[PDB]
């Protein structure tokens, strides 16, 4: 019997507004003893469901909350509690003070032209993090269907402390134990043409994700309007390689965008390739 | 009664050779219970005094050991023990697995042209570290007289874990409570011309040090032979600013190389300026 973690609305204080997500509104706040009796006023994020909103939207809201209760993995955003008896509904998430990956990446590049505040090893660690999360989703028979940096989160705001990224928005995730959409730049050709979604289209999008990471948050297909994108892609056109991107990481990405879905790597292999490259590169610098 | 920390030569095992420093030989090894009874086989570095070497050199060796016993500060290399009853003499230092700052800087720049493995904030933290060490030496009435990246050490080999640099070679340090030399590129004009050394010539050299940090270990005055350097400097010539070096840090460096020794900043002000710039820059990125 699946149970969402009920949490006393009284012990929750909404302090900062972080943005307007969904329908829709997210706040930083504090929640007493979320982590237990020896917790304190630990900071949290709060996802809210607007009052009076569609009965259908409330269901999507509840769907999300259920997906996140089900998941338990270091690279998957934690849902710490819910407030569902009173409106507005609250989904209480662990606070990721670095905000969304995309923003965290772009601040890193734009902070000083002395150089990015994230290095190649930093970026490889981000990729390794998200890929573990993908391994996990696959093992749980879930397809995320919207893998992109805007949908991941970073645990710290600064660029010096140890950091972790997590997948953090499962509004489109689907169980696959057996008229909307938008993000054309992340979608596999099968998905755009035939409306088909699989773990292998997730692999296409992870390819785009790690491209986003390696460019520090550039827009895919910068010279193409949304409309031209599907032309471009459907052709056989692919993104340009990031400036000075390691050949190993380009070959991985490239294979993620195999036209033929069964010619793409698996998530396990993708994580292997990422860990393999990291060790190679670490070893490489020390022997210098 | 000044006492060097005597340590049982038996509990020491010389494993790796790290290089040949002084007269002269340094090893990585392990030393049982250096940190106390609950220590274990903790890794150390070992500075050795060659057998049969000059009676005078042994004195310089002993001088160093005494200087380092006297000092206790987070940014000054720890001397953990000595082996002075038997030859070869051993000075047992905490291991700084990043090696010397200069090498650590150059590996950072040469590891991938995707970008340096040290960012501006990393480098500013290095400068802040060494400047605290300089504040301390001054407060102890000591002049180091050879401040340079080759003479500092980094606590870790990788470029991700928290790191600290320390001043680590006091072969030339002098107490100032009241025919050798070489490093012309680090020496104040008074020092080269008149053989004069003060805390203010130390400030000149720290200027050069932080230049070394900000260029990731480039040689000062690259277009000048050692001979031409004193001409160049004695004129009024100064180093070029590092590529994309923050204006605040250029103004600091520049002032460290004031022709007139009393027109140079103090170490306290230098540390203030460094901490002030760091906060400004951190604040700067977040509000972006
Ligand atoms: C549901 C929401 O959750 C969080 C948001 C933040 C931190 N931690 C969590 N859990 C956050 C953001 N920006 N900033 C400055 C902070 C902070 N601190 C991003 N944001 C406004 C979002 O709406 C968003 C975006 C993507 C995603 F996957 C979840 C979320
Ligand atoms: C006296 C010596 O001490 C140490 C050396 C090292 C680490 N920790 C300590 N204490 C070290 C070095 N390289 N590498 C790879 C390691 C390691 N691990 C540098 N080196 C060979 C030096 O001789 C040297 C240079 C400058 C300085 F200030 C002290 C020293």
């Amino acid at each position: 019997i699946e149970n969402l973690p009920a949490f006393p609305r009284e012990k929750l204080t909404l302090r900062l507004l972080l943005g307007s997500g969904a329908f829709g509104e997210v706040y930083e706040g504090t929640a007493v003893d979320i982590l237990g009796v020896g917790s304190g006023e630990i900071k949290v994020a709060v996802k809210t469901l607007k009052k009076g909103s569609t009965d259908q939207e409330k269901i999507e809201f509840l769907k999300e909350a259920h997906l996140m209760s089900k998941f338990n993995h270091p690279n998957i955003l934690k849902q710490l509690g819910v407030c569902l008896l009173n409106e507005p509904q609250y989904i209480i998430l662990e606070l990721m003070e670095g905000g969304d990956l995309l923003t965290y990446l772009r601040k890193a590049r734009m902070a000083t032209f002395y150089g990015p505040l994230l290095t190649l090893v930093d970026l490889v660690d981000l990729c390794v993090d998200i890929s573990k999360g993908c391994v996990y989703l696959e093992r749980m028979h879930f397809i995320h269907r919207d893998l992109a940096a805007r949908n991941c989160l970073v645990s710290v705001k600064d660029y010096t402390s140890p950091r972790i990224v997590k997948i953090g928005d499962f509004g489109l995730a689907r169980d696959i134990y057996k008229e909307g959409l938008l993000p054309v730049r992340w979608m596999a050709p099968e998905s755009l043409m035939d409306g088909i979604f699989t773990t292998q289209s997730d692999v296409w999008s992870f390819g785009i994700l790690i491209w986003e990471i390696l460019t520090l948050g550039h827009q895919p297909y910068p010279a193409h309007s949304n409309l031209d994108v599907l032309n471009y892609v459907q052709t056989g056109g692919r993104l340009e390689p990031p400036r000075n991107c390691p050949d190993d990481l380009w070959n991985l990405m490239t294979q993620c965008w195999a036209q033929e879905p069964d010619q793409r790597p698996t998530f396990h292999r993708i994580q292997d390739q990422l860990q393999l490259f990291r060790n190679f590169f670490l070893n490489s610098i020390y022997k210098s």
